[PDB]
């Protein structure tokens, strides 16, 4: 039963912080928080590679790929590791964000503790925009806020 | 080989940049970098057990601490895995921090990828204070800068 947590912060208005809870060793894992300071609709929400802030977002890196498999939503086959697919603000511009993934893990081989996660300007069109950014990172705009996976309590 | 990096911040001053390496696994943690901002002398310099940043640096919870050890110096036997002495800033502010440390390492069960690294107010006083936070804490004062361990490239 291993727990995590992220702050996610940036140079604008978009804060969270988003909770990860795995019950079991390769179980599936809970992430569910809270991000305020969106635009009303869908944001891309990934984990990228490293959990670097040296240069604010910029630094993390590409998305969590260790399969080496191209983009796409999390309830595809074909997707990296670290693809979460997308979470929604509503009007008042808070997501209330409740996933569940099985195939991102708090330990092992596709464990994201030690790595960043991410909210996006845009919706991740899951590798359907038909352009070469759509294929490689599901074309989400800019980065809006991030944080280091930790472990929590 | 392994790397790990670390942005330290907090509401004031204080910031840096602290890289970590091992070259080889179990082996010896290489951490250095520069923290700016503080005041002339000897700051606490550990590792505490979450990385849990939702409430600051005081949701990260006690030093990491698997061996349920006392607080120490790093040249101790008697020492948390966390416990990293101190760093020195000069008279202009700035620390630049060299440590080398065999007891933390970055991968196994002492391993701190996902754990909080914290600066402090004071100097660590290494279990020396002869009252019962010299054994907790080492007495070192507010914490004044922090960050998740993150895996670096
Ligand atoms: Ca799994
Ligand atoms: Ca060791
Ligand atoms: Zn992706
Ligand atoms: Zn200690």
């Amino acid at each position: 039963a291993t727990k995590a947590v992220c702050v996610l912060k940036g140079d604008g208005p978009v804060q969270g912080i988003i909770n990860f809870e795995q019950k079991e060793s390769n179980g599936p894992v809970k992430v569910w928080g809270s991000i305020k300071g969106l635009t009303e609709g869908l944001h891309g929400f990934r984990v990228q590679e490293f959990g670097d802030n040296t240069a604010g977002c910029t630094s993390a890196g590409p998305h969590f790929n260790p399969l080496s498999r191209k983009h796409g939503g999390p309830k595809d086959e074909e997707r990296h590791v670290g693809d979460l697919g997308n979470v929604t603000a509503d009007k008042d511009g808070v997501a209330d964000v409740s996933i569940e993934d099985s195939v991102i893990s708090l330990s092992g081989d596709h464990c994201i503790i030690g790595r960043t996660l991410v909210v996006h300007e845009k919706a991740d069109d899951l590798g359907k925009g038909g352009n070469e950014e759509s294929t490689k990172t599901g074309n989400a705009g800019s980065r809006l806020a991030c944080g280091v996976i930790g472990i929590a309590q």
